[PDB]
């Protein structure tokens, strides 16, 4: 049973203060580590930052770190839960809070505690944790599957300098034949892709944005891509390597309208697109690109934008600020067809057991998962067992460098190696790894 | 005793693989990550590379991975040695290998096993990892020394564009009272460094090198410590916080001499300064800022420029290029007093007992000893339990960003907490850590 629970400060990837949750059982000490998230947030579980701007900058989590050790803890460990009923250590959690955005106690605090029993679990029932990852969402285990990798390698938008508005560019390497083989791709792709902007654009242009890719002083989109096509072309991987966006659409959504330049800042009004300007834009790229996944291609609340451009799409659809992992807005999602892929974001939601909700409802649907990572991460694995539990064959958890990032994809080479020939690389069929 | 050995490939912060050690013993599994380093060094350890630049860009270890599992593996079972005898285990590696410079099996393969028997050491004797690296060292433990880290936070030289020829800037806490206190002190001073970083250079002047530093376009010393002065006054630590340097000098040696602006590249050779005009640049900059610390201020063969400065420095002066953690280098450099401080790198010397023994004779000689971290870091915390088993009092494993770093740093925390009233901060006193 458990004997204990600590939670204590602690940084992740950005140097901002986090929280480190620690669970005592018989079976020893098991720690988990959250990403950081939001605090404020209408349709997400909100964290709790204690806001004081002499200390931190006013992200401590002093605040969060009070509620699981004096509130949670104390509860906790009189409840008396089995650590296998997942369900029933997140219904207390939550019965605890009792608020429907986590914002009594704090998601930070919550799913600390949450992540922290299912290493527990596993412990106690002598298995890997992505095998009782597997037990709890009832996934098929025979093969398991490891996951396409999305490569985080470029940056524009809020995070580079240059007139380019699309966020992420990615690399996919669907072309490889197991896990270890797609990451060794994908280095080389990025690391000519380093050569390649440092050459073109200087010295500075080959330092990274927080999940480890370049953001050099870019224009257009056109001018990205035609990069990263020289940049596979170069590592001698052209056909093996699929590009992925996330063009964090919100951000530039401006009047109903979609401002290319907004970075501008004194964007011709005159040359803002309407949806359907917008999606023959990416039409265009699409032709041109081998783009296999677009991430927000429309703003969070622009459902007839998604559903229209949907209908001639072809590829997947990534749904991120449109259902911010919330169920109420999954649900929206899925009736208007407005997408066919959801990125899950566990610490958006606070709890283990409804990311394990909001995936299953997705794939009944038809949707494909993609497990995603946080810009403030940390050396916790926890990712690369859940892609792994939820069959999902996709995963966003950066660029090939950092080890916030690199430590998750040194986590499925290690399961890849453990499993033998009982897994299967995801491949070309990344979007449904849950039905192969 | 120790059943089991393998070594698989995994990667390091920059992308790049490297090796990871994997120790069964009746306790459990033990392992342990090697950080990258040479592969062609005079004077230091040699990590092995396949060469192959069809794969990894010629960066593989798979060779270093063949010599754990084919060559030590089997002849380390069958020793049947006591993981306990830390010396019997590196003299038992080292014999192996029959090289001075660890090239016949390589240097990765080498301290990856030498790592992880000190891991099932502590293990076996039921302690935590630094008090059984501090029964190795013969160190006092009544109290423990936390060691006030030495953070990157803005580099030039080979690493940034611009004029700037010194290497790294550091900013020391020695002012704090705890670690957490000096970790949350330098984690402050560093956004702020951030945000005036991208408000004077740009956008992309917030990007981060290898270490979690800036890189802004900077033209010279002054001004990049002008910078950091200004940092440390919005954050409003004036006077609890110092400055350290990385010259790395061997960059722009050139002729006998050194050249400033040696990204030039039509480098006004009548502007190059001898030894002793050098010795006037630092002693100025010395003059106006709380500088603590210089580390290679003359390059890796200028013996008799750093004796001359070493007479009136007065600040401690470190040995990196010079010594390459290399113990005939070591001992002349005692002799000849070029210095009083090492920056010790055990994968520099290859195995855990050569590297604690070089630290003792510093220590022997009065010589303070900076632990430190490698430019291609991993998710292993070794380090953070070295500098305390050690008692060193200062250590440098980089920015206040990117999780290679902040594993350390967030291992240091966990230590002081769980040492109570048994710990005390280094403070004003890193340099002579050993006899507080
Ligand atoms: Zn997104
Ligand atoms: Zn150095």
């Amino acid at each position: 049973a458990v004997s204990k629970v600590y939670a204590r400060s602690v940084y992740d990837s950005r140097g901002n203060p986090t929280v480190e949750v620690e669970l005592t059982t018989e079976k020893g000490v098991f720690r988990s580590i959250v990403p950081s998230g939001a605090s404020t947030g209408v349709h997400e579980a909100l964290e709790m930052r204690d806001g004081d701007k002499s200390k931190w900058m006013g992200k401590g989590v002093l605040h969060a770190v009070k509620n699981v050790n004096d509130v949670i803890a104390p509860a906790f460990v009189k409840a008396n839960i089995d650590v296998s009923d997942q369900k029933a250590v997140d219904d207390f959690l939550i019965s605890l809070d009792g608020t429907a955005n986590k914002s009594k106690l704090g998601a930070n605090a919550i799913l600390g505690v949450s992540l922290a029993a299912s290493r527990a679990a596993a412990a106690e029932k002598n298995v890997p944790l992505y095998k009782h990852l597997a037990d709890l969402s009832k996934s098929k285990t025979s093969p398991y599957v490891l996951p396409v990798p999305f490569l985080n390698v470029l940056n524009g938008g809020s995070h580079a300098g240059g007139a380019l508005a699309l966020q992420e560019f990615m690399i996919a390497p669907t072309g490889a034949k197991t896990f270890a083989e797609a990451l060794r791709i994908g280095s080389e792709v990025y690391h000519n892709l380093k050569s390649l902007t440092k050459k073109r654009y200087g010295a500075s242009a080959g330092n990274v944005g927080d999940e480890g890719g370049v953001a050099p002083n870019i224009q257009t989109a056109e001018e990205a891509l035609d990069l990263i096509v020289d940049a596979i072309k170069a590592a001698g991987h052209d056909g093996k390597v699929k590009i992925g966006l996330d063009c964090a659409s919100s951000e530039f959504f401006k009047d109903g309208k979609y401002d290319l330049d907004f970075k501008n800042p004194n964007s011709d009004k005159s040359k803002w697109l309407t949806g359907p300007q917008l999606a023959d834009l990416y039409h265009s790229l699409m032709k041109r690109y081998p783009i296999v996944s677009i991430e927000d291609p429309f703003a969070e609340d622009d459902w007839e934008a998604w559903s229209h451009f949907f209908k001639t799409a072809g590829i997947q659809i990534v749904a991120d600020d449109l259902t911010v992992t919330n169920p109420k807005r999954i649900a929206t999602a899925i009736e208007k067809k407005a997408a066919d892929a959801l990125l899950l974001k566990v610490n958006q939601i606070g709890t283990l057991s409804e990311s394990i909700k909001a995936a299953q409802d997705s794939f009944a649907a038809g949707w494909g998962v993609m497990v995603s990572h946080r810009s403030g991460e940390t050396e916790d694995t926890f990712i690369a067992d859940l892609v792994v539990g939820l069959r999902t064959g996709q995963i966003k958890t950066g660029a090939p460098a950092r080890s916030e990032r690199l430590a998750k994809l040194n986590q499925l080479l290690r399961i890849e190696e453990e499993l033998g020939d009982n897994a299967v690389f995801a491949g070309e069929n990344f979007h449904h790894g849950d039905k192969l």
